[PDB]
């Protein structure tokens, strides 16, 4: 099945998750129905977002997958969830997963991520973003664990940079830094860092994000994945998640049909030859994901070059 990852505290970590698609809106009933299908099909890892609101879908998704004996216990499941960048202040860090909780109806997370590497005024409007304190919103996040709210703390899309820059007062450090990663952004820099500091790199946007506005169609209309997915009798997008995996990387995934999802935990039985990998290395790169949404002439960051560091 799916292999796990033994993260840097020994936590252990299903490489193949699944996401929640990135709408800042309420959550559909087929969203919930979607989450319970993937406990069915065989996922165990799954991530949210308290920006999604859709977290009490996937909360309704683990009652009822537990009440048809999908799963016969909590502990099967590997649950993550991200801390919103309005609650990303010391004193609101707590009560921010707390509420996460209770919208999922747990009692505790796995995994417990920093959205992004920005602050916002407690209330996209570009007024409102403000620069973070790493050292501040870090503790916080390392005494939610202390407290047995989460077992583990990480980031989500900090550069190799910031992450340094967290990493100066921390006791407990990033155990994940979920960054896009994929055939056509592959993050060397990040990643060699990541390796000798022990963290893990989870990859989001592994397809380029195809179906959202920020997105582009580098990885899914790529005729160097096309030639290879054939030579392998694969998909294009089996190709890419496979690629993610054979670079020592989890990686999170959005499924809103049973069709892929299914197809997806087959990345783990097969496997990419060495000339493969190198057709890929040789991709150009292209940044899917971009942080626009966040840059602000009188915020923290106000290119791309900054947010990224790249």
């Amino acid at each position: 099945g799916v292999p796990m990852i033994t993260l840097s505290s020994g936590i252990r970590m299903p490489a193949l998750g699944m996401g929640t698609a990135e709408t800042m809106v309420k959550g559909t009933e087929r969203e919930k129905l979607a989450f319970l299908k993937a406990i069915e099909v065989g996922y165990r890892h799954f991530d949210t977002a308290a920006a999604y609101q859709s977290e009490e879908c996937l909360g309704e998704a683990i009652a009822e997958a537990l009440q048809l004996g999908l799963i016969k216990s909590r502990d099967e499941l590997f649950i993550t969830s991200k801390l919103w960048c309005a609650d990303a202040h010391a004193d609101l860090v707590l009560p921010a997963l707390q509420n996460s909780l209770r919208n999922l109806k747990l009692d505790y997370l796995d995994l417990y991520l920093i959205h992004h590497p920005v602050s916002l005024k407690p209330g996209i409007p570009k007024d409102h973003i403000l620069p973070m304190d790493y050292k501040s919103v870090w503790a916080a996040m390392e005494e939610c664990q202390t407290l047995g709210f989460t077992r583990a703390i990480g980031v989500c899309n900090f550069s190799c940079k910031k992450l340094q820059e967290l990493m100066a007062a921390a006791k407990i450090p990033p155990v994940v830094n979920q960054v896009e990663m994929s055939p056509t952004l592959h993050q060397k820099n990040l990643r060699e860092y990541c390796k000798a500091n022990n963290i893990m790199i989870t990859a989001h946007s592994v397809l380029g994000a195809i179906c959202a506005p920020w997105g582009s169609n580098a990885v899914m209309d790529s005729k160097v994945l096309h030639q290879i997915a054939v030579a392998r009798g694969k998909s294009v997008a089996q190709v890419s998640m496979r690629w993610v995996y054979q670079q020592g990387a989890s990686l999170v995934v959005k499924s809103f049909n049973e069709g892929r999802m299914k197809e997806n935990l087959k990345i783990f039985d097969w496997e990419l030859t060495a000339e493969n990998m190198e057709k890929i290395s040789e991709i150009p790169q292209s940044r899917t994901s971009s942080a626009d949404f966040l840059l602000s002439p009188t915020g923290p960051f106000k290119t791309e070059e900054e947010f990224w560091d790249e």
